């Protein structure tokens, strides 16, 4: 059964609900983003209407192969009418494709739903400038003031650095970056710029990355695994065991692998800056695990909020234990009071 947070009242609608089987009342099923946690339940016998981004669109035709009539990609930053609402889906800077929901209820009411996000000053400028909202439905994932991590430009910069310093010194060194979902492309891409190199990979992977609108693709990426110095391998195989194994099928042409495990955060950023950070090494394997997140820190969702002044938000993360929904709720109204909403 579809729990409350899923359900968009006085609508007909869903957010990220096709788990439940056919939701009692519900003409159009909304997908945020291609993240299996919500796509859960979709596949090539889906027969009601699922409204989402091109890109999302693209990756349920290709990849879980739901059939085109079923298939209701809309243009961002356009105010679009479904069975009978006013909707406009706006970009979340999460992984591609992934969007927030604004919808225009009958009754006067206006829904934010943030699907999952990354928080930005730049969302102050977007659509959401012009009009009050009254209920948000929150990414809640990171809501603790400990939860801290560095801007993706500058845990970009790290990789990127360390990266062309390992093969400059070594010609020979392999560099391979993990991966289990679409998100966090520009690890790989970055690093593969700046040594000359496109990023090898599975046809499986490459056909995942052919369905994302990203310019010059082609001139990025292949599957030809010998051709390229920048391997991806599913983030399971990112440890001693997997990458030796790696390096043994590689004929001889590499002699050190440097590893990248792009995470969220972790409890070694209460301690250590982005640039003091060391890798795990055994013989000529060392792994870096980088705190490249695609959701909000702490400080970006409170002063999203802050601006936004929501009449009530209802969290989407989090939310089945008593101590954090008591947790988060505490924090709302901090903010509330310090800002005066
Ligand atoms: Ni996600």
């Amino acid at each position: 059964t579809c729990p409350f947070y899923k359900k968009i009242p006085g609508t007909g609608f869903t957010v990220d609900a096709f788990q439940y089987g056919v939701v009692e009342g519900c003409t159009a099923y909304f997908l945020t983003h291609f993240h299996s946690d919500h796509y859960a339940g979709l596949s090539k016998h889906f027969t009601f209407p699922v409204y989402c981004s091109e890109i999302t669109g693209n990756l349920l035709k290709n990849k879980l192969h739901v059939q085109e009539q079923y298939i209701h990609p809309l243009p961002l930053d356009t105010e679009c009418i479904v069975n009978g609402v006013k909707v406009v889906l706006l970009d979340a800077n999460h992984c591609p494709g992934a969007v927030m929901i604004l919808f225009y209820l009958p009754n006067g009411t206006v829904i934010l739903h943030t699907g999952d996000f990354r928080a930005d000053p730049s969302m102050e400028r977007s659509l959401l400038a012009d009009q009050k909202v009254h209920m948000l439905y929150l990414d809640t994932t990171y809501c603790s003031p400990e939860y801290t991590f560095p801007s993706q430009q500058e845990v970009i910069r790290f990789a990127i650095n360390t990266a062309f310093e390992a093969v400059t010194l070594n010609p020979h060194a392999l560099v391979v970056c993990g991966t289990y979902s679409i998100g966090k492309e520009k690890v790989f891409l970055a690093i593969a710029d700046v040594l000359g190199s496109k990023v090898g990979m599975s046809q499986e992977k490459y056909k995942t990355l052919q369905c994302l609108n990203i310019p010059e693709i082609n001139s990025l990426i292949t599957t030809d695994m010998c051709s390229s110095l920048v391997h991806l391998l599913p983030m399971m195989q990112i440890n001693f065991k997997g990458l030796q194994s790696h390096l043994k099928k590689c004929g001889g042409k590499y002699n050190q692998i440097l590893a990248f495990r792009p995470t969220g955060w972790t409890h070694s950023n209460k301690f250590t800056r982005i640039a003091d950070v060391i890798p795990q090494t055994k013989g000529n394997i060392s792994i870096y695990g980088i705190p490249y997140s695609e959701h909000s820190s702490y400080l970006e969702m409170k002063r999203f909020v802050q601006w936004l002044k929501p009449q009530k938000i209802i969290p989407t993360v989090n939310v089945g234990t008593w101590k954090s929904r008591s947790t988060m709720e505490k924090y709302f109204r901090e903010w509330k009071l310090e800002a005066g909403y």
